[PDB]
């Protein structure tokens, strides 16, 4: 246990095993649900207080929830005597995506005043896998009307484009934003026994044409329909985000592109003991664009089973953070980049996107 | 010792007030803070005007327990000095007329629950307002309030009657057992004034919060429960189960009794060779007052309710000096506050006569 | 002269009988009427840059321009060459009086929207002393007609009381506030005939039930007629304010209590050249509270002709506020409470409100 | 000799006419008033003041800074030809500018009306009307006159409906300097029409030489308000300043009378005489009290009257400590003194003389 | 290579001709795409952040994006492989342009609620050159009838005027401002075969009458019709900007003046290492007034294949500006003047004025 570090690479990955989280998962649970008016999962109103503290920017928030829900959602799978608390503060998620605050920047950039109108698949994709996270976890009806909803809208948009796939926000396409789609679609065949998933083949021959360069395991940073563009960069934290989800509707796809993703991103220092990953090509810096290439990289080396790049990665990560457990409960005195609590609350728990899918009811 | 510095009189006083009809130096003083000084002090005027809160920096969301906890030490004044009380009742017509203000209530419109804040489930506000109503008018006999206060309490209850829990969500989806516990409070002082039975429905709840929102071996409550899912928050709190026995123990003193010196084995900290405590916020930390900061504080008027002369006076050693209480121009004021809602509780705790002392106060 | 002191005490008595006032009063009534826009009687709009540059609180506001109102109506009785200078002043303050920033938290508080509503004397008090004053001064009816709708609708909320008097705003009756109330009917009577002002022999016998402390010479804070309750804490600013107003009324009521007054809450010091107020019992504590009794006993010296004690509360009121006499005009570059130069203005130049009462006319 | 901090002698300002050109520092100065796109006062007729807020200057102040600098244009045009279109081409701005809702809307928020044309409204009317009739005699251009009609006919009713000579700068408020613009207007107006509205100007000096002047100390009381009668019991040598230099345009001899008299009453020369400053009143030995503008306003004074010697003393005084830089060609003060600085040293740098404005040739 | 200089003057002019831009030319348009939120080009929507944390003012964001898009149109005839990205950020350029955050001085003014209106041609030049520029790049016809409309808006305005030319902004007229505005037109007749550019030879021959001095080859900074006022100024911003504009569609007009411009108005300096550009004349001071006659004469160098002075300017400029390249984007930690990385961003890729003209298709 390296200094800075709360709990073993092996005790994270057994946790599904024995049933039971770690205790620095249980102090970040704590974070989440314990103290009165500022914490995350206090309340289903319209109150951002956590996040104002955070100092969360207000286009982040909506992902902040999502991620937060997405380890939700594996913390239901790993811990029975949890899987209660899980699915109320998914349903706490669930409402929190829906006020204006999460979604306003729709309106304010002039695109429109509804988020659930065409092509606002950032908001809609995330709303729409934690609503059928919410019911695999639950077995509530709660969202039951909006889902189906909201997963026709989809599914209309996929099949009225001349390319597979919607658009992130207009013209602008993302194949993160679309795994998150389709994902929810196969969340929704699971609930239902439909068959909204058959659109992933065609998207995922479609990403492996312009969209990636298959040597290097990398997928091109966005597409943008009208023009035909294709953004000249290659980007780490789009790839890590994108094959994890893929790997829970196609293993091979991802297990196909990892170990070159390994080679053209990530960098082992430290005599093999840690880890950092380049945001782009060309560069030697590591985390740059966004900050987050590290972040999703371990969700993904925690999604493919890779424990050494985990345990590599983590040791980079946390140690300079500062976590401290006060009161049973978790925080960080430096966080490293934006929604760093969120991304190693998931990898922490994350037992795979296909497990997910294969969630035991209630 | 007896009187530690930072300290303003003994814990033998504090107890002693009832007895000899007369509030201390130091109570005096607080007093004084509430009322004396023109616009700032906080009991000056019945209108939504709120600058004793902006100087102290209270969060919006923390007002509505300020005015109810200082109405509740206020209702102990009233006990304590009969030369006070109809300045207690005067301070308890303030303290109900601000309660109804928009910038106590309206977190309820804000957040987006609705725009009435007497409207279902937000027991949070209308528990304590409910309370206030009671007590005010047990201090003073004036029907003012009567019709409201009926309303009010007549409402409470079919909430109760309506839900398959026994008890009332704090705000939708969110059931905690002090909240409630005020709630049913409010429902024997409403019986006391009236010769009503609304406090029948006290036993099913307390059975309830019994079976199951309570860990009985630790004698510790878990934090919320939440009916929607079924979920009980894995973690035991102090401060919550110390606000809950207190108002408990008015209603029911033998289920206090109970499990008052469990909730002590698995929570206080006694140090300084028996001279202070201080109290843990849950379990599995040293760290104390964790939270929302105020478990010691609850711990000191859960104490004071007990009869606990010796924790009363440890807490009091931790509390107290640190915040650097100085007397200026006969009013009190702490340097330091060490929580939320500081002058408020240690206010309540010096002259809480108990909550069934309150219930069996005699007319004026 | 002590460092920090303008002019004698001698001098300030003797302005009367001089018929000029003081360079300083000069100098003061310059700095109230001199430079363009920042100069508080520059104009009769509601604007309130003075205010704002003194940063006096909203709600000492009306306060400041009734106190500023009644200096101005002894400059008037002082020196005939300044009577219509004063009586534009007036004027202006009548003016300002009546524009929403002055008495709008009224409105603001949630109590009514008119603040010539019922039970708010703390501003209808002052505004219905200075109609009078205005008029005694200048001899103009241009605010007659308000002047005998504010009077009778004063005179008939104490005719509608159980108690006597009428209460500064809901259930909060203070003795200062209906003392300014009751001086008004006496001006009222003095311009017109009439006799509204036998109600202040009722009044005068109330207060001094529970109101007063007979052996200290000190009124209780307050009293609250819904409750019954009279706050049990003796307050000198209170007092001091009381006493001067009553003097005029009642000579014969001050003049018992004034010695007691002085020997419950003024603290001679320095080898007899200073004197400091204390606000309370139980402290040694000067000035606390509103931080005003030093200031208002000053008031209240010159009202019953101590020059003695005049002499020590200036001394000690006004070296420490380091006054200077910039181009003819006076600045205190450190003023040590609310309504510091009103209040000291006002005392400088008092001839006595029984003097204002008996004003010769123009 | 240049004396030290100064920009150009005093000799040379005032040979300007004669020379048919402005000195350097003048171009400068009309180069910050004109130069960079939209910070300079100047750049745009729209409802946009940065140049104002670059400057610190109140909302109160803005429509006498652009009256000043619109006087000042004035005399640039009858300086040099070669600029006329110039400061016809600025003038159009200032007046343009004169008229957004950010200069006059004191009026407004003071809760005075809604209009700032309305009646008794003057500070704000005086100059605008002044400024209409300027602005048509150096350019030759009919743009604005439908409303300086209006506004003249207006001010005209005003005078002849009050019981007293002239009219308030705003409710209850009479000041000279202000009635000194709105007088200068119609001379103004009747130069360019043919009309005798300044008929009315006799009764006015006859008055203002009453109560509200002390003619042994040459300097006017600082203000008389009609309703009580009361006229403020100091005197004021901005106040004087000011009043004395316009109205010098319309009767000389007036001004001839009070000037020595003025100067003997506020002007302090001190530094062996090259320097001078000026009392805002009396009783006391301190320079620039009140609005801080007594030496500026004299300034400007002194330009009036050929005072050469106390102009130099003045500008002596006034510019160095204020730290002037020519900067790519264009003028700036590090550290300008009073408010309406560079408006008032630009002005009294150029002025011609009022009566000279009056008598301007066409183009 | 100096230091703080990224790549030598001989790579710049070469990047045509190798079909690649620099290593520093791909950084800076990192900085523009790169980023999720923050960049410039990352969405349609009406958002300013890019603007927001480089602080600037909102009169000039219309002139970044212009300039931005005139860089863009470069890239696209440089490299053919940019050539779908360089169409989409001048779609996403022309999408904000439209954004009331850009254009709504004009209302905030008092000028009109509409900046199509009439005589606001410092907007409406630059969006009518950039439809152009938009559709040579991509083909797409999006604006087709847009830019037809204020083609002949434009158009209507030249033929109207007495003189030969648009008013910038009510009687103001800037030579600039009708460069891209006569420039605009060319690019509409490329792409429609009409000849709006009839009017140019008309505003040429206007132009070299009162507004230029020929001797020193410079313009005068404005003209006022309304009064017929020159401002007696030369202006080298001005020069530099409207010859680079006019070489587009008369050569031999910058080339007269060109050298004339450079005696005027550049210094030497540094053993010949180095330039900066005074602003005006009788002054030794460089970059006055608005700061940027420098930076628009090194895209006037580019515009005349002046090696020499491009890379003595850019000595001056770019080390003190202290660039930096992290995560294979460009910043500056200490931009020189306003439209700093935009200019530079230009002049490095900047083909000809005439070059983009004749752009071929795709
Ligand atoms: C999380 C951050 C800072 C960027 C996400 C980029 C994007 C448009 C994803 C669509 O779901
Ligand atoms: C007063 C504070 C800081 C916490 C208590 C909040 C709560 C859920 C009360 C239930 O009546
Ligand atoms: C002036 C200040 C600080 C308090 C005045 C108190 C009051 C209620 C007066 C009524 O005329
Ligand atoms: C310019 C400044 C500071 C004062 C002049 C104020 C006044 C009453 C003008 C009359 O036209
Ligand atoms: C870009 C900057 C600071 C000034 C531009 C001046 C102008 C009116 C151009 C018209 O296209």
């Amino acid at each position: 246990l390296p200094p800075g570090r709360l709990a073993t690479t092996e005790d994270y990955f057994a946790q599904q095993a024995k049933q039971a989280v770690t205790p620095d998962v249980m102090a970040q649970l704590a974070y989440m649900n314990y103290i009165d008016f500022i914490s995350p999962f206090y309340s289903r109103g319209c109150s951002f207080e956590a996040w104002e503290l955070k100092h969360t920017p207000q286009r982040v928030i909506k992902y902040s929830i999502a991620f937060y829900a997405y380890g939700l959602a594996s913390v239901a799978l790993i811990d029975p005597k949890l899987r209660a608390l899980a699915g109320h503060d998914l349903d706490i998620a669930v409402s929190k995506m829906k006020c204006k605050r999460v979604w306003g920047d729709w309106e304010e950039d002039g695109f429109g005043t509804d988020p659930i109108e065409k092509e606002n698949i950032m908001y809609k994709g995330h709303l729409n896998l934690m609503y059928g996270l919410y019911q695999l976890v639950t077995g509530s009806r709660r969202y039951e009307a909006e889902h189906a909803h909201l997963t026709r809208i989809i599914h209309d948009e996929i099949a009225a484009n001349p390319f597979a796939g919607i658009v992130c926000e207009p013209d602008n396409y993302f194949v993160q934003c679309n795994s998150v789609a389709y994902l929810s679609l196969w969340v929704y065949d699971r609930l239902h026994g439909t068959d909204y998933r058959a659109a992933t083949r065609a998207w995922l021959d479609f990403i492996q044409k312009d969209l990636i360069d298959p040597e290097r395991g990398a997928f091109y940073l966005s597409y943008h329909p009208e023009s035909g563009a294709v953004k000249p960069w290659i980007s780490a934290y789009t790839t890590a985000w994108t094959l994890a989800m893929v790997h829970g509707m196609d293993p091979a796809f991802s297990e196909r592109y990892y170990p070159r993703f390994k080679q053209t991103f990530v960098e082992v220092y430290d005599e093999g003991r840690k880890a950092r990953v380049r945001e782009t090509a060309g560069t030697d810096d590591a985390d740059g664009g966004v900050g987050l290439a590290s972040a999703f990289t371990l969700l993904l080396a925690r999604e493919m089973g890779d424990q050494q790049l985990f345990d590599q990665l983590l040791n980079h990560l946390e140690p300079p953070a500062k976590p401290s457990i006060v009161s049973a409960s978790l925080r960080y005195e430096h966080p490293g980049s934006l929604l760093f609590d969120e991304l190693l609350f998931l990898a922490k728990v994350h037992a795979g996107f296909g497990a997910l899918l294969r969630m035991p009811p209630p």
